[PDB]
């Protein structure tokens, strides 16, 4: 269908004539330059390249409110999630109205010129809590108090190039780009699935059985740019797409990546995510249960109920202008060597099998088998890579402040000691220093599947530059991973109770 | 670069606003319909998509007689192979120049509509000689004179659409339309590879090699219109090249489909491959041994000297607008686990591997193993479907004139027999009556693994209806693949020699 508002707001083409013009203003010396953030890139990418039509810049104060509260641009366009540029004070103070600024990607690559409307210091309590709801633990919330900026400068936008990305050049698809390609195609009924998760049976067999119902093609729209903290990265998650793309019948699926900074704002994003498809050329979209949702809070209630997301579209339905297909999930049937729809079988009658995430995870944690009824193989053996089993995880032992035992033969100990075991593990007695340079290369070394031994604690000044992620604390107080029994507790014994508690942890196997 | 003669001459763009006025001509009552043949349907695609440009429209007597003894369009442009729309004398009469006729394709979908400029009759002999050498087995000539009409027909085209073809749209790229899939990856050196067979380990590794000698990225372009008669079909080849690509490290290659209509016109060719693939957006193109050369005659003499091609070409570089990248073959270097190039290794001081088609061929009529150094388990898995060996293979045996002994009995026992043995394969007594439409279906029946049992031979005025795969003659006579002893010997003892035939020649094992 047409794109949001009628027109594709590709600027990229639009100031196509205008970007030397535009590249030496932006490297001019007297203009103003903002690095933009990571999320920023997402944003403006989607905005340059008409992902986000109407929009062609960063949301005024005019617009911005009229988002956040009805839910619309103020010319009453439906649009639930704001974007806008979000800088600090002493940036916002250097400029006024109708100042060009320029927008660069890592310090160095001009991307575009904004045209500053407004300046403005948004009320971030009402924000959070008619946008994403009020809870402090909502992704949304939580960057939108601790990450980003205080002010919001509001513009038209002019492209100079989108942000600059050196992987899967063949697959970052533009919203031109994706409907040339259908149109290549002869496809004029597309249904597209959004993720941003790795993809099992269960997606496929979902996914194929919309296109038989909707009579279209199938559009496989994951998203690379910023999703859920904790999500698996997109490189091992491409590499899982490319292998499932594999596995439609011939002709019937493509895989095209969305740069999108998704917020987790459910039933609101829900909303967005349709837009951004139909800007991007779909016809038809699924909407799942707890669409873009974060899940449950500390308190384990819900961010949003489950069908929210499914409702809330529906409510739009008649001007958002692209078709949603209903969400059918599938399960398996061992009795039958089949998925089916989940709402057709009975479950106190008929036997159906599935694996959760939390399984999931654990399964890969301890190297245990996952059956191909769930997953195919090529894509659990990828899973595996990025995410390898204990046996071949890097950890690191830290010594900690109460040992009065000696930490220079202690470290050489458990050094010699582990090094006797086979594996393939590299060791290393790894000395901080607390320097900062030091100590974020800890995790570096634990990604590489190395073991450290670390002889003594860092400041606590500096624990958020360590991540904690297999960093075990070897102490005589409570809060010790490995308690030791006394601070003078002999190097042999301690050594006895490290070796212990990573067999335990199935680090090592004998 | 630039494409040959600087325009892109993409008709189907040209004429996009005349696509329905030329759709409702070509529909018209009094319009004069010609019925593209199969090669016409591949030359008219690349002349309507740019693919030949220069070209317009099918050579007129001026430029034909050009090409055929200078090379070159009456212009002087370079171009060494003719084409032209070759039509009986019973149309050739029915149209004058200025006379517009429709192409169609299968007697119903509207291609174009040409103006034509001329009609004469081209003497064949001075082509076959000039073009393409001379000798009345090279495949062109044979086309030349058994296939081709005695009278050419010259004009300018108008477009109203590509010639249809409903398998692999997504990877028949027009030369327009690959030129912005290179240009959305940025990718402004870029090496074609020519092919029109199943790609083995050493073209993987000779087309990385010449990608990083010419600082380019790969094309692979295979044929998929017509090429070498007895080559291995399209869809084979394509699942083949759909297999290899992902054997490339990952953003180095790019398969696109070519529906050209070889002529196996050897160093000629090999020039108008250059320039093809110039028009298609190629920077580099390698040109091999005897490229797109059909071998040898059957005086064993060959129909080109291995290097003919690479030294016509290397003539013209100077105008061609297109690098040419040395060809170095690479063999397998058991000793080394490693492939290196051919001009590189000492035969008689290093030991080199590999497997001659003539030896593949056996393997896979045999179902022997071949090793993963020669080609990829997955590209093999391919070759054994599209050509599986004789435990899978059909058959037919046909009860000769001589035979006295009653045919139905004789049929009977055959197929209780065979029926006897396992291995899946259907059985049939099959009774053609001497019917065309019966005996078109015989090498179906075969092609599906079928074995068929016929009671008697077909008149010789047929003998072309029916291909002689697979097919055995159960005679007296010495012609006979199976040599009865006498016309009146014992069915029993029949049984055995036609049981005792098939498992020698591999189709029974036990
Ligand atoms: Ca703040
Ligand atoms: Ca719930
Ligand atoms: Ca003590
Ligand atoms: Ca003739
Ligand atoms: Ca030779
Ligand atoms: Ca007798
Ligand atoms: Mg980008
Ligand atoms: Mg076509
Ligand atoms: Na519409
Ligand atoms: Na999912
Ligand atoms: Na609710
Ligand atoms: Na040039
Ligand atoms: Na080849
Ligand atoms: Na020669």
């Amino acid at each position: 269908p047409a794109p949001h508002g009628g027109i594709l707001q590709d600027l990229i083409a639009r100031d196509a004539l205008k970007k030397n013009e535009l590249l030496s203003e932006a490297q001019s010396s007297d203009i103003l330059v903002w690095n933009l953030t990571p999320r920023q890139l997402c944003d403006i990418e989607l905005i340059l390249n008409g992902g986000f039509s109407p929009l062609t810049g960063f949301l005024n104060e005019n617009d911005y409110s009229s988002v956040v509260t009805d839910s619309r641009l103020a010319d009453g366009t439906l649009w639930t999630i704001p974007i806008t540029l979000d800088v600090d004070e002493a940036f916002a103070n250097q400029i006024k109205p109708d100042t060009r600024i320029a927008l660069f990607q890592d310090d160095e690559i001009p991307i575009a010129i904004l045209t500053v409307q407004d300046v403005y210091k948004p009320n971030k309590t009402i924000e959070a809590e008619k946008v994403f709801r009020g809870d402090p633990e909502h992704p949304a919330i939580s960057y939108l108090f601790n990450v980003a900026g205080d002010y919001y400068v509001g513009g038209s936008l002019e492209a100079i190039q989108l942000p600059q990305h050196y992987d899967y050049p063949g697959l970052r698809k533009t919203p031109a780009q994706l409907r040339l390609e259908f149109q290549s195609r002869q496809w004029d009924r597309v249904v597209a699935f959004q993720t941003r998760n790795p993809m099992h049976r269960a997606h496929r067999e979902l996914t194929v059985r919309a296109a038989r119902e909707a009579n279209a093609k199938v559009l496989i729209h994951p998203v690379v740019g910023l999703t859920k903290p904790g999500d698996i990265d997109h490189h091992t998650r491409v590499r899982v797409y490319q292998e499932i793309i594999k596995r439609y019948p011939n002709g019937i699926a493509f895989l095209s990546l969305l740069p999108l900074a998704m917020r987790m704002s459910g039933d609101r994003e829900a909303v967005w995510h349709a837009i951004i498809r139909k800007n991007y050329g779909a016809s038809h979209f699924i909407v799942g249960r707890d669409h873009a949702g974060p899940g449950k809070n500390s308190k384990g209630v819900d961010f949003y109920g489950p069908y929210d997301a499914q409702e809330l579209v529906e409510s739009y339905k008649h001007e958002l202008d692209i078709e949603v297909v209903p969400f059918r999930m599938v399960t398996y049937l061992p009795d039958e060597d089949r998925y089916a729809p989940i709402d057709q079988i009975d479950t106190t009658k008929t036997r159906t099998l599935n694996i959760s995430g939390t399984e999931l995870r654990r399964r890969l944690r301890v190297g245990g088998e996952i059956p191909e009824w769930f997953s195919y193989p090529e894509v659990v053996k990828i899973l595996r890579e990025s995410n390898p089993p204990r046996p071949k995880q890097g950890f690191s032992i830290v010594l900690g402040n109460s040992l009065t035992v000696s930490r220079e033969q202690l470290s050489i100990a458990l050094l010699s000691t582990f090094l006797q075991f086979g594996g393939g593990r590299y060791y290393k007695i790894f000395e901080h220093n607390n320097k900062t340079e030091l100590l974020s290369l800890i995790q570096d070394f634990i990604g590489s599947g190395s073991g450290l031994i670390i002889p003594n604690q860092w400041e606590d000044d500096k624990d958020s530059v360590v991540g904690k992620q297999n960093v075990y604390l070897l102490d005589t107080s409570s809060s010790a991973d490995i308690q030791l029994e006394s601070a003078d507790e002999p190097i042999s014994h301690i050594v006895q109770k490290v070796v212990l508690f990573l067999e335990d942890n199935g680090f090592f196997v004998f």
